[PDB]
């Protein structure tokens, strides 16, 4: 509850220099790629095996996997800088915006613009761009660098708004049987956004393209972290209206599942975080 | 030093029968492909990108990573009941004998023998057969059944022996320069088997052949276990002998590869475990 995480829009100059600079010492230092192989390791693992969920997508594991996932980076950020914490990408706002590509988000002092269409929509801007920071593909090899190409799907031409963020917080179940792409008044699931998919945070996703647009490789474009920490602090915000409410399912879901299953690659269980200010942090919107 | 590691030779009927149990109750509750994951993960996270070293193979920290690797394994085996410990297979006891296929590890009450050429030589014998114990393909989706076919390789005709045991331990830098399958005067690439391969822990491997010879499968079986807690004592005695001695590299070698570097996919560090003692186990012939 000290450490106050802050919209992107509302950072200084001074705070998204030093945020894009641990994030380089990060990477430089080899940690960096154990959260993007953490990630697609959890992709490719099945729960159970044969079915189309994961230990971090389509299931109800996905948001306190990934409220994990940002907790354990986060920490690694303070371990070079104490004074920084992880900002959110206010999306829905951006949406707003006739074209969100003109958005504060993709300056050259912060994420770098989009990927340009001469070099197969390479980023060849911002600290992340070619040269300067290097990607590796799904298979941990080496990818020649970071791509991006906004809102050129059919499917995900838009990114999403503030109402679809409401009428997400509508929902009153956390998620329902059978726990996965199929449950319907299921927040986890609209939130994810397979109801009528892509929506909210799939959406985000093939939105944004190049490796955003691909599970295992989404983490090496670092707007990731900042995409799901606003995925995060909507989840936050369901649980302080719904406070009533809790994780599902409590039992007699698959193993990896439940609200007391150790969550792969990790032991953390959906309990150990189901209190994002017991684990040190909070969102600017809650001050 | 409470907790003794046996000889599985030196195990009692009830024994093979309490780990064999104990075994399939954590493949039934899903804690046994978290192993299985655990592995293939680790296989594909190479330190540092581009390079043929990972995280748990060809590289220093091929041994404290194993070493973990059956600790964790352990501690959830106990989990379910305390009297179990992990045993070990002395294969190179088992390459003194005219047929090893017939040595008391493949037995029907244990660990199943050969696979049958007629089935493509498939297991169906031992309480790990198809039909009663699932496999996972290197992509995390279920395959057959497991696969066994004893020395059907030319590279590996033959299990190790004790000679090569000997010679190995008479090895007095853990590793060297450039920390790889290349290395040379190296305990841990001459153990791990790269010297003159394939031979000792590699050329296991490829002697059992099925899900055994390939890295990213090992794991389904069982006796990947057993086969690695000898390789754990086989280093638990090179540490004994050379007490003085420590790992190597301390520093300068690459990330996930040095003393006091996390090895993926956990927060533990080589030095966590270069005890074994500490760990809280012991081998029998150290008694
Ligand atoms: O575009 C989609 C989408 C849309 C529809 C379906 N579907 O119906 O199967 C499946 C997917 N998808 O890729 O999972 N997505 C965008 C990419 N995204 C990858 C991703 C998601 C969450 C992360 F933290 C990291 C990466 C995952 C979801
Ligand atoms: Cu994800
Ligand atoms: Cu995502
Ligand atoms: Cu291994
Ligand atoms: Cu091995």
């Amino acid at each position: 509850k000290y450490r106050v995480r802050k919209n992107v829009l509302h950072l200084t100059d001074t705070e998204k220099r030093d945020f894009v600079r641990t994030v380089l010492i990060l990477k430089e230092k080899g940690i960096y790629d154990r959260y993007i192989a953490w990630h697609g390791a959890a992709g490719k693992f099945h729960t159970p095996p044969g079915s189309d969920r994961n230990a971090a997508h389509m299931s109800s594991a996905f948001l306190p996997w990934h409220r994990e996932y940002l907790l354990r980076f986060e920490r690694d950020l303070q371990s070079i800088n104490p004074e920084v914490t992880l900002p959110y990408w206010e999306w829905e706002t951006d949406a707003q915006m006739q074209d969100p590509s003109q958005s504060q988000i993709w300056s050259a002092d912060f994420m770098g613009g989009n990927g340009n269409p001469i070099k197969d929509f390479i980023v060849d801007t911002g600290p992340f761009a070619a040269g300067r920071w290097t990607t590796i593909d799904e298979q941990g090899n080496p990818s020649g660098g970071l791509k991006r190409n906004f809102g050129a799907t059919k499917e995900a031409p838009t990114l999403p708004t503030r109402d679809d963020v409401l009428n997400a917080l509508k929902i009153t179940q956390y998620d329902t049987p059978p726990w996965d792409m199929t449950s319907q008044n299921s927040f986890r699931n609209q939130l994810e956004g397979f109801i009528n998919g892509p929506q909210l945070h799939n959406r985000v996703h093939r939105w944004v393209g190049g490796q955003m647009g691909v599970v295992p490789t989404a983490p090496n474009d670092p707007v990731f972290f900042l995409h799901h920490a606003n995925v995060d602090r909507i989840w936050a915000v369901w649980q302080i209206i719904h406070r009533n409410q809790n994780y599902q399912p409590m039992k007699n879901g698959p193993f990896g599942q439940n609200f007391r299953d150790p969550m792969y690659p990790w032991n953390t269980t959906p309990e150990d975080v189901m209190n994002h200010r017991k684990l040190g942090y909070v969102y600017d919107i809650e001050l």
